């Protein structure tokens, strides 16, 4: 089935739920796998709008956060892929639905974040509630491109011009650029949630300022980084002329 | 043909195919006409759009902007991927839109696949309900034929190999998307500003058309991607020519 | 008073060509003069023009601006091609413009083809019918040449082929969309501010000033472009060179 | 409780130095910790500091950055360049700060020299009179310590010479410039979002932050100076080979 | 010679008249010139109530352009200008530094600015600014027009540039030129923005002439950055012309 988890957070100690739920219920999570056949009429039987449900579900998607009907949203997150032989850089999307009092979340390339929160909500230490969960998954993601970022690093700090078998900077530049594409828009996406007063920012503001100065450092050592890239391109320009 | 090619009633709510020999505009109607033919500027004036509103409306030169006009009227220009047998397609058309007095009329000068399938759903009863939900079409059908042709670039930046000198098709690629880039951005521009209008149109289909420019936004944003790849390439290969 | 080129009375809407010999500066009337004439100083200042504004009108440098000034009055300076005999064409014109209690009065050095074709249609009785439509004339004219110049620049870039060194025109292509880049940029926002001060002049014309505002806009955005393909024309030679 | 470098008591203007091993937090106090040493957290957490404030207090990375919390409570983040012995300049110490309940609380991992002045001057009295001028001092200390480090690379910059291969020192400037641009540019920002929360340490002291404001702007614009004269440089050495 | 004031002006009347240079009490309508660096100016200005840390700023070794609204009508604004001494080169250039103070104007000097040397000549001969309103703004247009002639000596440079006479290859000179004054000339925008949009009595009662002032930095920024337009493609034309011959 589609739904590859079901939680109730009614209480502070998150209750695990039937994956064969019909109706969407305020205070639940839904996790649940994006391409499978039958999560369209689900989300349409349970009256999300086509067009959203189609927004949802697209191919294509940006890092980007819709304000939807009455304390409705849709919010769009980018991953490091960390699955096992997967390009990290090929980033994966987490679709996020915010609909009657649920938070409805979609997946297609799995997320190492989403499965410590799972790990967690399973060992009775998860998120106390819905605001609390959207928050541990916007910094869980934010994470994982961290320990990303520091993989270049390493590889930048590598680069000595009298050896050329450190010239990885081609590599490295790939890698930043790609990151980069969804990196940026998800600062915006973050920006745009806080600026919404939506219920689930208002009831922890100072925590989710805190996850956007992290997004907003990723965004400037992204650019840093691209920085030492260039920096190191010209040094090789200048060792072959000497 | 005169000059117009096709004309939809949507004051039901099954549209309605009716006579290309309309002469008089009328609230709820989609006219889809020839921009180039000589009469249309006649039609367009005898219903008393004002002569200098179809002055820019028929302008040789345009760029994609959102025009308010009076009252709830205005006019919409955007430009789409050129899919005709002897243009390229990174020569972007212009179709050129006026809503007036609460009808849609717009104008081509060459064919567009996206407002194509909008026809042909429309004549197997299956097209947009309204003309709000027809103009949204109409620009997501657009973003979707571009959504096409960047695949295609995608494909032959996907192919670059420095040690392969056949796949350095990467002049190419910039060429055609930087001429891209030069309609797509004040595209995005254009849906922005419909949306703030709080134009009658956009306020009842508000999550549909802000979905619309998060798409015009992304495709924006992919255009820089595979320029930024473009220029990675071709440093690749400056980089392997000193070695080579 | 030799500085007085032409004189127009747009008191009614079929306007009369008056005397060179214009004392007292008259409203709905509009006053084309020379520049850099000794005696035009003496007149502005008769006038009751302000020292300060005359120095800026007349001053030997000056970028394309819009200045409020009081009791509706204003200031607005614009630059043109230069289509004269024997002249650069980036080496662009300067019209400086008072309205001035509710005259307009031009100023020029370089003269304008656009101003030129203003008052032939004049002359023949098909002129603007007010000084409101006067003054969008003179922009939307100002932005005609300019786009006529920009087709010769397309042309060149056109013609550039790699694989033929008589069509290695890029350095002076360039050269010339910097130079008007220089100028064009600004003029854009001084119609935009122009614009913004609700001046009677443009209240009257709201739709006219915002088209003419979208196709300055589109003036840049097209130099923009070309500057990004003359770009990649360098990039081609520096690739076909090195491959070669 | 080892994790207490130093507390100062400025309730008076005369501050006087309190005990290392103070559990409760007072108003008017300064106190001076180890960011790494394992009792902060839970001190901080006995005293109310919520949980989630000191994650981001003592986390791994960190961006210079204005945080406003609870009633009159903040966050403040600073960078400051790394004066100590054997260590690269630009490997620049991060200070984090909180304001909480009327006393200032600050961390340190990498010594700052600034600090360790206030702190002499203090033990001399002759130190700050209020926690006020404590925050302005710590900011303008930091800020201080930068200009002294860009002196250097000034006369760095300054003695180069083309026709002379031992001053070709630029590229270390660059990559030692590029490393603190990346939080000098963060730091402004942090500063004027510190003034524009009008905080009552601000508002006391407010011709004097502006002061301070306009330091850390002015370090950024002679920063990217200086990178645009490395850029020049390396030009300058592009042009001098390729005559050859 | 030997002191901190160089010149003291009166303009209460529409006709300025020159007054003692003695270090007194500061009076409104007055401009004092001073200079920065003599080790009496600090007291003077501290004696005549100027707090502290203004004249910290106001007297410090870095300086960039800028506005600062103080207290009442008072403010500070930097400026930067030619520097047309010897021993120092045009680029490197001067900063002024003026306080407006109870109704006062003092400005303070490293080395001579030519700009304020007219206004005092002018003054000297009965013909100088009727107002401090006045003054400041012949101030800023006086500093705008030096800025200006120095950048019809580069355009010069540029103007002359031709890529087949390696004799005329000044671009690299002419390009640090440029890039040191942007360096200056931007804040110097901003700062007179600034200085307009804070309705200061010395701006509103000229409203016109101070926007012109404002038009003519503005011009100068957007001039700048087109010579170093020009010098970027004078070195694609040598780039080009090298290794295809
Ligand atoms: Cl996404
Ligand atoms: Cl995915
Ligand atoms: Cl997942
Ligand atoms: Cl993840
Ligand atoms: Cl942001
Ligand atoms: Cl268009
Ligand atoms: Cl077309
Ligand atoms: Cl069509
Ligand atoms: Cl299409
Ligand atoms: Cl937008
Ligand atoms: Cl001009
Ligand atoms: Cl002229
Ligand atoms: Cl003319
Ligand atoms: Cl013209
Ligand atoms: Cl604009
Ligand atoms: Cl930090
Ligand atoms: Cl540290
Ligand atoms: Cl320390
Ligand atoms: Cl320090
Ligand atoms: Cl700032
Ligand atoms: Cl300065
Ligand atoms: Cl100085
Ligand atoms: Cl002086
Ligand atoms: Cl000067
Ligand atoms: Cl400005």
């Amino acid at each position: 089935g589609f739904m590859i988890e079901h939680w109730d957070f009614s209480t502070p100690m998150a209750t695990q739920e039937t994956t064969t739920a019909e109706h969407i219920q305020p205070n639940h999570w839904y996790h649940c796998e994006r391409l499978h056949p039958d999560i369209r009429g689900w989300l349409e039987d349970n009256h999300v709008p086509r067009a959203t449900v189609d927004h949802l579900l697209a191919d294509e998607s940006r890092p980007s956060f819709h304000p939807l009907d009455d304390d409705n949203f849709m919010l769009i997150l980018r991953g490091i892929n960390m699955n096992e032989n997967a390009s990290p850089e090929d980033m994966l999307s987490i679709r996020i639905l915010y609909f009657q009092g649920a938070l409805i979340s979609t997946r297609k390339i799995p997320s190492r974040a989403i499965m410590e929160i799972r790990q967690a909500l399973a060992e009775h230490k998860g998120p106390k509630s819905l605001a609390s969960l959207l928050n541990q998954i916007i910094e869980g993601l934010n994470g994982k491109i961290d320990l990303y970022l520091d993989t270049i690093e390493e590889t930048l700090n590598e680069f000595d011009v009298n050896d050329e078998s450190t010239y990885n900077h081609i590599a490295a530049q790939k890698a930043l650029i790609s990151i980069k594409r969804f990196i940026r828009p998800q600062q915006y996406a973050i920006r745009d949630l806080i600026e919404s007063e939506s219920e689930l920012v208002t009831s922890r503001p100072h925590q989710y300022r805190f996850a956007h100065n992290n997004i907003t450092r990723i965004n400037e050592t992204i650019e840093f980084y691209l920085g030492e890239v260039a920096l190191f391109q010209d040094e090789i320009k200048h060792n072959r002329d000497e």
